[PDB]
């Protein structure tokens, strides 16, 4: 009917008439709401004396009013002012809204707040109010407890307070379940949260909580410790794992630990275990030597080669030709890494003999390829071409200290120490051509070898190389340095690195300085931002490179927004080409973790007139999608081979090799096309010397390590991003400015295995797993789910994809230490028969002592 009865009523001086006359109002305010609001600033009037007993309904009224209107914050601050009055658990549209708005605010309202105090809930800076409405938000939800959502909405409220009281209440006490929600949270905390200082305080609240429940997961632990990178965190991890004392266990942690966690933090963790008088065994995993062990054996035995296609590559570009001498150098390389096999080589000796300057360097540290681990036997193998042998020249030996922290990487302490002393002593001599080249080859390698080390002794020792501003070794030193420091964003160094890419007269230098400064933040995010703003706003277009790839490593494996905006931006409105390129190749970096994406996101790029842009999509595609067997990516990259431009054909034929690696014609159909490809563009003679240098190193790279590598920047299991191989291709991607720098490629290669371990001895026991797939599937080229499974011994080739298919066998005198992931790597067995005798395999290091 009419609502004026009531609104008259409003007029009564008696609260209890007017309190009448509200509570009636408001059963009809949504038929009548129109008729109402000209009534509006007498409903208000009665919210703003002081003392009306039920303002908050008047407050309430007004709110439903201005809502059915359609004035919205209107509504939202009267809501507010209702407090109590407005019942969230009312179930319709109109607290749908104003509760989906107040959040919003509040989460804009903390955001700000916590930046300046990470306390600030405990202060009354927000609007009690607003407060009230998120509070209460996140109480409905665990009473109908549904606490995902209560913990994302107080994880968007930078509420940490609420995480943990609401999982204290939330926990049981069926402790598998509270992993699984510690695990939600952390993947929530790590893939959403951008601010660091709050994002690090979860992951350090979530493992207070891991380390205190009674059955303990240590697999989400390790996950924590990697991805805090901090080595205090592990060192409580272990006298946890001590006081349980299950010494399978143990080890089986250390070798994942190994595998995720960084150099440095595994350095730190052994020499307090060491001082700590800590087991001797675990000690031994931690240093890494087993597992480098174990995968150099693994590499060594179940190598797959064919060597034709090496052959034909030597046979139809020349050596005399310093691009076809790096083309094959590399490929050679690339096949063989690992695998300490150098019998192509031995095979052509003249062939490396026309390799003349730049192309000596690189074919001597290519040794450091095919060698790579081989800590034992390694220094030997460079012997004849170090320096000091009796080398011919500065090419041969300025290329072995570099073919030597290929080998050592990851392992140079000792490595680090030989290579520092040849750096002090020759940075004094300045206008020799001879230590120049030298001191190129010690930067590039004892910056594999002290990679991350953020040792500032190497740092000061490599600084002082590049201030001879030699062209030729400044380069070098730089790359050093950032790999020397990288990760640090260590504000001392990117100062330094800054103001002297400007005051150097020399071009590649300053390139390298920007490269340098990338690797520096890489991993850093936010915490880059002013960097990367100075770097892309500099007339320098180098220094502008360096943008790009300072945001392809600071925001690796993020799919962050701004970045890929900000950098979507410099491809298509940068006026040098080199940068337009360097801006589509770190997108590749910034979305590796969403590859499935990235195609779309590029595939216009890919269509540009641009070459350079065309060229730097076929590259972000290699990169993002590079384990992966992407049709998507595939699709894009194939009109590619086919580009006008040389150089474009070049980037698609190398970038389909990483996308493809280990693939076979059984696997994907179209590879066998893509292979023949390959092989056409080397062998015809019209093809252009770029196409073919390119086609040469694509067979090198999807056949590298003899078929056992594959690359991949995320680890499977932690969910963490691998350093080493994120590296590994962010140098390879500049090799079009320095050919040497192809070979860093090696660091990204990692062998497919699964290996079981005996726990007590150490010894790898020879035995046989169920793998529930077809047989055919993934055998080596001739050069899914099966209900039957069929055997595969210990130590041998398992693909990625097929790790989903492999079960170790119910009834077997080995069974693993923990229930099996799914996934490569070394496993740790139990020995259910520990008399009896098992045939066991040999370890290279085994052989000699």
């Amino acid at each position: 009917t009419t609502a004026a009865p009531l609104l008259a009523l409003l007029r009564e001086n008696q609260d209890s008439v007017k309190t009448y006359a509200l509570e009636s109002i408001n059963n009809v305010v949504d038929q009548l709401w129109s008729e109402i609001s000209n009534e509006l600033p007498d409903i208000e009037a009665l919210y703003d004396d002081d003392t009306f007993s039920d303002r908050e309904m008047a407050a309430l009224i007004a709110s439903k009013v201005y809502y059915n209107l359609g004035e919205y914050e209107s509504a939202v601050k009267y809501a507010l002012a209702a407090k109590d009055r407005f019942d969230i658990d009312e179930k319709s549209q109109f607290v749908e809204t104003i509760v989906s708005k107040s959040i919003e605010m509040y989460v804009q309202e903390a955001s700000k707040q916590y930046t300046k105090d990470e306390q600030f809930y405990t202060k009354d800076i927000i609007d009690p109010k607003l407060t009230s409405i998120f509070e209460r938000m996140i109480e409905k939800c665990l009473k109908a407890s549904e606490l995902k959502l209560a913990l994302g909405i107080a994880l968007e409220g930078y509420r940490l307070d609420i995480i943990e009281s609401a999982l204290k209440s939330k926990l049981d006490q069926s402790t598998s379940e509270n992993v699984k929600i510690i695990n939600y949270l952390l993947t929530l905390a790590i893939t959403t949260v951008t601010n660091s200082k709050f994002r690090s305080s979860i992951l350090r609240k979530s493992f207070d909580f891991l380390m205190n429940m009674p059955n303990c997961d240590y697999l989400t632990l390790n996950k924590v410790v990697v991805n805090l990178n901090d080595a205090g965190l592990a060192l409580q991890l272990f006298k946890k794992l001590k006081e349980e004392n299950d010494e399978g266990l143990s080890a089986q942690i250390a070798f994942d630990l190994v595998s995720s966690a960084s150099q440095q933090l595994l350095e730190i963790l052994v020499t307090e275990l060491t001082a700590q008088g800590y087991d001797p065994a675990l000690l031994n995993i931690l240093s890494g030597l087993p597992t480098c062990d174990y995968y150099n054996t693994f590499l060594l035995n179940n190598k797959n080669i064919d060597i034709g296609l090496l052959n034909k590559s030597k046979s139809s570009l020349d050596g005399k030709f310093s691009l076809f001498h790096t083309a094959v150098s590399v490929a050679n390389g690339f096949m063989h890494a690992g695998t300490t096999d150098n019998s192509f080589i031995k095979a052509n000796l003249p062939w490396l003999g026309k390799a003349q300057n730049w192309a000596k360097f690189t074919a001597t540290a290519s040794l450091g390829v095919i060698h790579k681990g081989n800590l034992l036997e390694g220094k030997k193998v460079m012997a004849p071409y170090l320096p000091g042998s009796r080398a011919s020249s500065r090419f041969i030996k300025g290329g072995s200290l570099y073919g030597l922290g290929l080998i050592y990487a990851g392992f140079g302490r000792d490595t680090t120490d030989y290579l520092k002393n040849i750096i002090v002593e020759n940075s004094g001599t300045s206008g020799d051509e001879d230590v120049d080249v030298l001191l190129h080859g010690a930067s590039l390698g004892i910056g594999l070898a002290a990679m991350g080390s953020a040792n500032i002794e190497v740092y000061e020792a490599l600084k002082e190389v590049l201030y001879n501003d030699s062209a030729t070794s400044g380069e070098a030193a730089a790359l050093g340095m950032g790999l020397c420091m990288l990760g640090t964003g260590k504000p001392e160094a990117i100062h330094d690195m800054f103001t002297y890419s400007q005051e150097t007269q020399h071009g590649n230098i300053t390139r390298g300085l920007a490269v340098g400064l990338a690797l520096i933040n890489y991993g850093r995010q936010e915490l880059a931002d002013d960097l990367i703003t100075k770097m892309l706003a500099s007339d320098e277009s180098l220094l502008r490179y360096g943008g790009a790839f300072t945001i392809a490593l600071a925001y690796a494996g993020t799919g962050n927004n701004s970045a890929v905006k900000r950098l979507l931006h410099v491809a298509v409105s940068d006026s040098n080409d080199d940068v337009r390129r360097a801006a589509v190749i770190a997108l590749g970096f910034v979305l590796l973790r969403d590859y499935t994406t990235v195609p779309r996101i590029v595939q216009l790029l890919s269509k540009s007139h641009n070459a350079h842009v065309r060229c730097g999509t076929a590259f972000a595609l290699g990169i993002a999608c590079a384990g992966k067997g992407l049709q998507s990516a595939i699709d894009v990259l194939d009109p590619l081979t086919k580009d006008p431009v040389d150089f474009v054909r070049q980037a698609a034929m190398i970038a389909l090799s990483m996308i493809l690696i280990q693939q076979t014609e059984k696997l994907n159909p179209q590879v066998a096309d893509i292979n023949k490809n390959f092989l056409s563009v080397i062998t015809n003679k019209h093809q252009e010397g770029l196409a073919k240098f390119g086609a040469c190193v694509a067979q090198g790279i999807m056949n590298a390590g003899g078929r056992n590598v594959t690359i991949q920047l995320e680890n499977a299991d932690t969910g963490t991003l691998d350093t080493k191989s994120v590296v590994g291709l962010v140098m390879f991607s500049q090799f079009w400015y320095w050919f040497p720098l192809a070979h860093f490629l090696s660091l990204s290669f990692t062998p497919t295995t699964v290996i079981g371990i005996r726990g007590s001895d150490q010894a790898i026991p020879k035995f046989q797993m169920n793998c529930y797939a077809k047989e055919d599937a993934f055998s080596y080229p001739r050069m899914k789910y099966s209900s039957k499974p069929y055997k595969v011994d210990n130590m041998t080739r398992i693909l990625p994809q097929q790790s989903r298919y492999i079960s170790f066998i119910k009834d077997d005198r080995f069974v693993p230490v923990r229930k099996f992931k799914g996934n490569n790597g070394v496993v740790v067995l139990r020995d259910r028969e520990p008399k009896e005798p098992v045939a066991l395999i040999e370890t290279v290091r085994q052989m000699k002592d």
